[PDB]
Formats: C-alpha cells, sequence, structure tokens
C-alpha cells in the first residue's frame, strides 16, 4: 500500500484544528481551537460551523455519543461541551477551577468520561448533566488521552506519570508504569486486536498494553517524531501523527512501522481517525488531510 494525500480547506484559515472524529455514517467532526468552534464536513464536502458560546475556551477533544450528539472539551475555559442532534450547544462548568479537560469518550454504559489534565482527575457526566470526578492517585500525572476498553474499562494515557491508566466504571483505578524511561504517553486507542494501543511522545515508540497489563513497545524508524494521537486502521493497523516530523505513521503486518510524509511546510498534524477506507486527520498549519492506500495486485 503506498498512497494518495488530498488536503481540504476549512471554511476559514489559521483555525487551529486539532481534534478530529468521524460519524459511522461518514461525517466528520473537527475541533478548531483558534476560530473557538468546532466544524462539520458532510459526504458532499459542504462545512457546517459551530462556533463555541464561550469565547477563548481552547476547545481540544470531541467524540461522538451512541445518541449522535457531539461531546467536546474545553481545555482553557474548565468547561465540557455537548452539541445535540438540534445543533443546540450547552456547555458544563467543571466543579474546581482550572481543571484543564482533555481527552474526552464514551464509557460502558453511556455517560461522557473525561480527564483533566491540570485538575489531576478523571470525570464523568451523565445524559442530565451530573459530574462526577475521581482523584488520581499520584499528584501531577497529566491524564492526557482517554478510550474505552474491550474489557469496558477506561483507559487514559498520564503524561507526566510515565503510565498507563486504566478506571472502570465503579472507580477502580489501576495504572501501568510504561518501561521506557519518562516516555510521555499521549494518545492512545483500542486496537482491533482488543489491545490498547499508545504513543510516546519522548520515548518515541508506539506502545501495547493488554487489558490484564502487560506492555509491549516498537520503536519509532523518525527520531524525534513526537508523535501525538493514535487510531486503528483496518485489521491490525495503527495509524498514528507524527506532529514534530510532520509524517502520518502506519504500524502494520509484523509490526513494521511504515512512514508516510506530509508534503507541507509545518504542518504538525495531531488528531487522526480512520472511516473505513480513508484516515482522516487535522493539521495545525490549518487544513485537514485525506489519506487513502491503494490495494495491491496480483
Ligand atoms: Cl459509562
Amino acid at each position: 500500500m503506498e498512497f494518495k494525500l488530498q488536503e481540504l480547506n476549512l471554511t476559514n484559515q489559521d483555525t487551529g484544528p486539532y481534534g478530529i472524529t468521524v460519524s459511522d455514517k461518514g461525517k466528520v467532526w473537527i475541533t478548531q481551537h483558534k476560530a473557538n468552534m468546532i466544524s462539520c464536513i458532510n459526504l458532499d464536502g459542504k462545512i457546517t460551523e459551530y462556533p463555541l458560546p464561550t469565547p477563548d475556551a481552547k476547545v481540544m477533544c470531541l467524540t461522538i455519543s451512541s445518541d449522535g450528539e457531539v461531546w467536546f472539551t474545553e481545555n482553557a475555559a474548565n468547561k465540557i461541551g455537548r452539541i445535540t442532534k438540534k445543533g443546540i450547544i450547552k456547555e458544563y462548568t467543571l466543579p474546581n477551577p482550572d481543571s484543564a479537560p482533555y481527552g474526552i469518550t464514551e464509557g460502558p454504559n453511556g455517560d461522557i468520561w473525561f480527564t483533566e489534565m491540570n485538575g489531576n482527575r478523571i470525570g464523568r457526566i451523565t445524559d442530565d448533566g451530573k459530574i462526577r470526578e475521581y482523584e488520581l492517585p499520584n499528584k501531577g500525572s497529566y491524564p492526557s488521552f482517554i478510550t474505552l476498553g474491550s474489557d469496558n474499562a477506561l483507559w487514559f494515557t498520564e503524561n507526566q506519570n510515565n503510565a498507563i491508566g486504566r478506571i472502570t466504571e465503579s472507580g477502580d483505578i489501576t495504572e501501568f508504569k510504561i518501561p521506557t524511561p519518562a516516555s510521555g504517553p499521549v494518545g492512545i486507542t483500542k486496537g482491533n486486536d482488543d489491545a490498547l494501543w499508545f504513543v510516546e511522545i519522548i520515548g518515541n515508540k508506539i506502545g501495547r498494553i493488554t487489558t490484564s497489563g502487560e506492555i509491549t513497545e516498537f520503536k519509532i524508524p523518525t527520531p524525534n517524531a513526537r508523535p501525538h494521537a493514535i487510531t486503528a486502521g483496518a485489521g491490525i493497523d495503527l495509524w498514528f501523527t507524527e506532529w514534530g516530523a510532520n509524517k502520518i505513521g502506519r504500524l502494520t503486518s509484523n509490526n513494521i512501522i511504515e512512514e508516510y510524509p506530509i508534503q507541507i511546510k509545518s504542518a504538525e498534524p495531531h488528531g487522526i481517525c480512520f472511516d473505513g477506507e480513508t484516515i482522516w486527520f487535522a493539521m495545525e498549519c490549518d487544513k485537514i488531510g485525506k489519506l487513502t492506500l491503494i490495494k495491491d495486485n496480483m
């Protein structure tokens, strides 16, 4: 699989596209941290803007819930946002000041779970807007990305505790120290192999952790790649952003890592998602990238 890369333009330039996800019907949703908005791109390529109600909110991550609503984090404004199916945005303020919400995902029973990077907590909010939080055991852990595991627990990275965290719906928190010292785990996601796969921004590795906590690691070919986010592709593929190297990485068959250069000065790729055919990513340079592999012959 060699490839095709297309860039798409958002409604404005320099909007700071950052998080990205795709609905089951193929609509791409993005956060734009400089423009302070969320955008949806339909299949026909038409863009709908959702400007945040709160100015200077530093919108970071987003997720689409089972009921089709879009939930997101406002990192600077200390808020969780929600876009209803009616297009209406509702914001909920976190109880403790300067909690710095960051990663967000749906839990096993439908609540929305998130990390509070500076607050040093995991939060959970119900459909009715009730917020509940779990303090992490060690100060200054900087919990970052979060995802739902195959074991129905939430798995997250602790960027400054060099650990992968697991929290269950009942509040059991377990931490698994990473073997590479001070490795700076950032993105995490569920692999199709039912393990969790993460990136080490400093360790410069892709990590794999089983639901029982067994870790293996794979060195990224490009030095100082500063990998950020990761997502499952088809089968055992994991696709990741090399924010520092301006590349898209792919861990594939036999754990070979392939790298695809993005052909754009200071691209700074951040979020990444896969819609089944196309790998979509957000670049700080202000465009959305679409990467597609060409099938093999004979
Ligand atoms: Cl839940």
